[PDB]
């Protein structure tokens, strides 16, 4: 008797968000199924390499993929692929680097300023 353990799937997983240049990120995706599980973090068809710019924790929870000192270069879709003896499963997610500082106010009774 069984029940469930069909495979790897990721049920959690960040959206296309944006990040500034130099700032800390931290995309992680949730995945559920029978462990052990393997989990891969790749970038437009490019698997990434673990740096001091970009770190990657393996668990069981799931995957999480740092980025530290965010560059321009950076910016992209990144894909985190999940196999297992059940199966497997890829995600993905846009990416932006902004060098630039908070944007524009200009909203009624919004900051309250001015």
């Amino acid at each position: 008797g069984s029940s469930g353990s069909s495979g790897p799937q990721i049920i959690q997983f960040p959206e296309d968000q944006k990040v500034r240049a130099g700032e800390s990120v931290e995309l992680f995706g949730k995945v559920t199924g029978t462990q052990p599980i393997t989990c891969t973090w790749m970038k437009f068809r490019k698997q990434i390499q673990e740096s001091e710019h970009m770190k990657v924790e393996n668990s069981e929870n799931g995957s999480k993929l740092t980025i530290l000192a965010a560059r321009q270069e950076h910016c992209g879709c990144y894909t985190l692929l999940v196999e297992n003896k059940l199966g497997s499963r890829q995600a993905q997610v846009n990416l932006t680097v902004v060098d630039k500082p908070d944007p524009p106010a200009g909203t009624p009774s919004g900051p309250s300023s001015g």
